[PDB]
């Protein structure tokens, strides 16, 4: 038996424990800013991801872990209409780099679907691509940009958001869920996928986020607090 | 700080750390029937009640308690269409013993909202009554059996259903999520409620569940595993 | 598998998941005064005893739980010399009544070993009775107030100690460990017993205290902090 | 707030989550051979150390955190009378690197005791070096070999042994017991250390150990579980 936990109320400067990589970077007020904010808004071109220093035994060949996480975000948006890219949160191997930003999130090179990205991504997408369906969405990710399965969703902008992920290992179901606290709304989706067939044994663990190619096409991409655990029987 | 937590991956007949109010009972397969069982079909007029022997400290007056659980549930039916009551989750005033079956879900006597009740519970309710919407719903009970909120959702007899509900004490948001892991659909709600004006410091957790006032309107109610988690900061 | 954890790091002089017995009261506070106290002095002929409300499910005829506990207490004496009679940890049926004052630390009826108590008991026994050795000691109580395992320790009255006790399903072994932080001094003691053969499946878990049934040979007995974990797999 | 945990029932030969360094590897069986087992005998000269991959967070300048670990070990030897070194539990800067072997246990290079260390560590000491008392003996070294604080114990060799450290903020109390549960004796250990002037705000928890410099002179050092919890409030 295994098992690794971990949780954060507000992050540091110099959060030994984690790995920034590109832009990423803690404010002096203990939120993690994943893109860059020049004045106090948002700069195009953005590229940053976050990992959890230790990798995870997320499964042993035979056997499959489950594991829950929860975090909370907020985007912030001069314009909240024109508005680009979204986060993510991913699990791919220990040894992962940033890939494209743009509509890429820094999780693939282009979009054909590949199993040696062997990435499992949740995203939460702003900007419609050739590859989306036309609304604001969260989608699961398996080794490509084009989801596996979709559904809408609303943004609120300046609302911290609290979202639960879910895999429980005796269905082999990975479930998403969004809620806006205040607003009083949430969101739902469900898929089944064997990690056995698309993960290697141990991984890490993460955020990615990209803002857009443009001028004014912009959103800030904040993580506020964010708590993991995971067991391997 | 003060903090409960527990778990059941399965029941034992004399589980004396849970309290079986009139016919919830437990199987010889470990499984906690809350409505009557005869061969293998469920008996209408049924009333089932579960509760967890420790009173939990939900708020101290002027600070709120976080918490978290999880449970399982399956419904089975020999007829698909002729179904109720159905089951809700809910917390009360530790002293509480069961009220009116049937589409009243041995939580209320009446259909009249009255704060005197001090019980909140989020039902799965399968049969539509004269305060009901037309359609299989999940609602959200405050000290009332007409919902002050609800969602339409689609039973699955004979699938294991996966719920969560969390309450966030900062900002009093009460969520729930349902999801059908093998036939990967899920559904969800949020609403916003301050405890502090609806419940005693103290209340006591658990299931309360119906089968139909007529024969043949019916469907069983099992509860499979069970977890719990609060925090009092 | 089933799971039952709490924890408290102070009270409310209204704890109703607590269940207190005879003197056992808390402060405005949040102490848990085992023995009554009346203008700072500690009084004689007390007896007081306090449990978690819900059993907690520790065998089940074939496989043992394993535990862990944490708590601290202060024991003050207007003169360190004439004291009695200490506090003890214990387990025991569902339906334990306080017994006899002094001596036998509201556990036990007279000086007999008797299986029919199925009490398990870790003791800081304060006062040398007629059954005890010449010195102050911590004892293991198997069904009797005469230790079945007892090692010297001294008292240091006005500090705060912190002790922990844990069972190992898989060897059977009991371990209790005692510090005093500041004095820096600390005791530990393990023996092993098959729970199976003395206890019943459920048990309530709690503390008792008594004082001396003589003015002026008394002490104070005050828990401060309480955790508790259980796990029968 | 953040918290760091982990556990490991048994260990893989793969296992990616640990940084392993010089001898240290993992059997076939899941045990962790600190030092190396040649036939099925223990190799003179062998210096090994195990670490887990992400630092872990102790203090932030002004609060300190709390920390709990627990580990099983055995150490076997062909004669219980000519063994060495012993084993260690530490805490040391992310980028620790291996020192001296022998009596030094891979911790130190000299005797001297240089406070550029940063380094804490419990120690189990089979063989009387000229720094030790001429016993075998657990000691609490900080920044050197020549400890701070000893007592006596005796070994058994062939017995799974119970290790449990606890750090309270507080009252800065570092503790430690250590459980022959088959044998039925117990030992124990406290001092006050305030780790803010001692070590830095991240760092590395592992275990080391090493054999006789002398042909024949050795025993195996096997880590069987190991379990980790901090809190940083
Ligand atoms: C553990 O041992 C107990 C003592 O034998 C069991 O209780 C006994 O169970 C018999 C059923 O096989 C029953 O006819 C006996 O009259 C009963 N005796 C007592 C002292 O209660 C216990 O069995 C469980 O508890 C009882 C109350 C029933 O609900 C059974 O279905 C249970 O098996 C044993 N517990 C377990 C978990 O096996
Ligand atoms: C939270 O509010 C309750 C009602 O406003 C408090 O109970 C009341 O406490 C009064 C003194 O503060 C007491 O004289 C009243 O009789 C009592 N009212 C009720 C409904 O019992 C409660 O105080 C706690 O509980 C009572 C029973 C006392 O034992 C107090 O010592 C407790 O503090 C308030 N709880 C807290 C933690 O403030
Ligand atoms: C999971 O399956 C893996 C691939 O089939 C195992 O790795 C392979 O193990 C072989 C030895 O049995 C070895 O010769 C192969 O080169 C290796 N293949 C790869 C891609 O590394 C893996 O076994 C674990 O990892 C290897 C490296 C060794 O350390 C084994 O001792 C480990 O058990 C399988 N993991 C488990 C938990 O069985
Ligand atoms: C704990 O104390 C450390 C020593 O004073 C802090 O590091 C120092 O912080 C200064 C910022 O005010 C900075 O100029 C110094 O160069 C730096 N010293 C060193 C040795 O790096 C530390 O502050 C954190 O670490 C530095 C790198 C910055 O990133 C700060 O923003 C961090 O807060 C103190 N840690 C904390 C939690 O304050
Ligand atoms: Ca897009
Ligand atoms: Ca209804
Ligand atoms: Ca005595
Ligand atoms: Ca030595
Ligand atoms: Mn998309
Ligand atoms: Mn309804
Ligand atoms: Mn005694
Ligand atoms: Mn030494």
């Amino acid at each position: 038996t295994e098992s690794t936990s971990f949780s954060f109320t507000n992050f540091n400067p110099n959060q030994n424990n984690l790995i920034l990589q590109e832009d990423a970077l803690v404010n002096s007020a203990g939120t993690l800013e994943l893109t860059a904010v020049a004045a106090g808004a948002p700069v195009p071109d953005s590229l940053g991801r976050a990992l959890y220093a230790a990798p995870i035994h997320i499964h042993d060949n035979t056997t499959l872990a489950s594991f829950t996480t929860s975090f909370s975000f907020v985007m912030a948006a001069p314009a909240a209409a024109a508005v680009a890219d979204g986060l993510a949160f991913f699990l791919a191997p220990p040894d992962t780099q940033p890939q494209a930003r743009g509509g890429f999130l820094g999780l693939f090179a282009d979009r054909a679907h590949d199993a040696s990205y062997q990435t499992v991504a949740v995203e939460f997408d702003t900007y419609s691509n050739a590859w989306d369906p036309n609304y604001t969405h969260i989608g699961i990710d398996t080794n490509g940009i084009e989801s596996k399965k979709t559904t809408p969703f609303d943004m609120v902008y300046g609302e911290k958001a609290n979202i639960v992920i879910t895999y429980q290992a005796s269905t082999k179901a990975l479930a998403a869920s969004l809620v806006f606290p205040v607003s009083q709304t949430s969101y739902a989706v469900s898929a089944r996928v064997d990690l056995r067939d698309i993960l290697p044994e141990y991984v890490r663990v993460g955020f990615s986020a990209t803002t857009g190619l443009n001028a004014g096409v912009v959103e800030t991409h904040d993580i506020v607090s964010w708590s993991f655990a995971v067991s391997l029987a």
